[PDB]
């Protein structure tokens, strides 16, 4: 049993969140899409209107072996400046978690908030220069230790499946890669 | 100005639906996503709940330049045994329209209906079956004139890409993809 939260947000990038989702879920993970708005009832970049299963609120205090973040902006500000997300990221950190982010969020999020200390990281390109120049990684999707970052849309597939990959094995990964018949 | 229906149902596969919706809108298309369910709001195949712009039912004498069809099963089916859809969509195959569908769906909607007479169409491998060996096509993403068809999840972008080459123009596929980061 593998347990991740993925953060939703007005503005929040689509493909990035339910390709996270969906890709994770077919792993067997249990996933909790959770609002860091005040309803449940997000509207991504593009206009998708998704229901959150909860509130972020709702699940603060709880624990997920991974917290996976999409992009999308304004959306990466909005998780940026949730009290609530924040408090768990940070737990989660020093906790030895999981902590992972696409797009845009690797800079606004987990940057802004000094969680990416020692570590490499990438992000859409546009935002790489937000990272002091060591820490810019390389790759659509790059692993820091216990940091995964990625790029942008058509590298949500990629991330998800390198996350499936960490948080389970690389035979797990390489069937829902088959599923989704993505060339592994 | 553009304009494109998807219809979603419970069960439709969120990464391709989604993928779909997000991809049209950023090439400036007006994007009607709507529910074949009997509320706004579907649980799809991983359990991702997407709040559809309209029930099908409202738009049903509404004209479209194209018709973008998710895949997931039974999603498929639910799309299949609707019959405001199957009336649409027989009408826009008759006025010349863009009629497209992803992973199942050129199976289980398509063909089931008729749609794809004298035409090539690819599928979910698994359903290649379900045409006769002289209308299996080539590709993650097959045209074959007034039909777009794509293989599944991974392919969710390409067949968007396509589908804005061909509503749009090429030039304008190259700037929505590198918006996802799609090497074109």
């Amino acid at each position: 049993a593998v347990k991740v939260l993925v953060p939703v947000a007005h503005d929040s990038e689509e493909i990035e969140a339910v390709s996270i989702i969906d890709t994770l879920r077919r792993a067997g993970a249990e996933v909790v899409v959770a609002s860091v708005e005040d309803t449940e009832i997000v509207r991504m970049s593009r206009g998708v209107c998704v229901k959150a299963d909860k509130l972020i609120s709702a699940v603060e205090n709880e624990t997920y072996d991974c917290i996976a973040i999409p992009g999308g902006m304004p959306g990466a500000e909005r998780c940026r400046d949730s009290a609530a997300l924040t408090a768990m990221l940070k737990t989660h950190k020093a906790q030895g978690k999981l902590i992972a982010a696409i797009c845009a969020s690797p800079a606004v999020v987990l940057q802004t908030h000094g969680l990416l200390q020692g570590e490499k990281a990438v992000a859409y390109p546009c935002f790489m220069d937000q990272f002091p120049a060591d820490m810019r990684g390389e790759g659509r999707v790059c692993v820091s230790n216990k940091i995964v970052t990625s790029v942008g849309p058509s590298s949500a597939i990629e991330f998800a499946l390198k996350l499936i990959e960490v948080l389970y094995n690389k035979e797990q990964a390489k069937k829902i890669a088959a599923q989704l018949l993505y060339a592994y």
